[PDB]
């Protein structure tokens, strides 16, 4: 459970997603 920097951990998905906060 490591996400990389520029991705969030996400629970419902049980994997690491890329998010921008905006």
């Amino acid at each position: 459970q490591w996400c990389q920097p520029g991705y969030a951990y996400n629970p419902v998905l049980g994997i690491c997603t890329i998010t921008l906060s905006r």
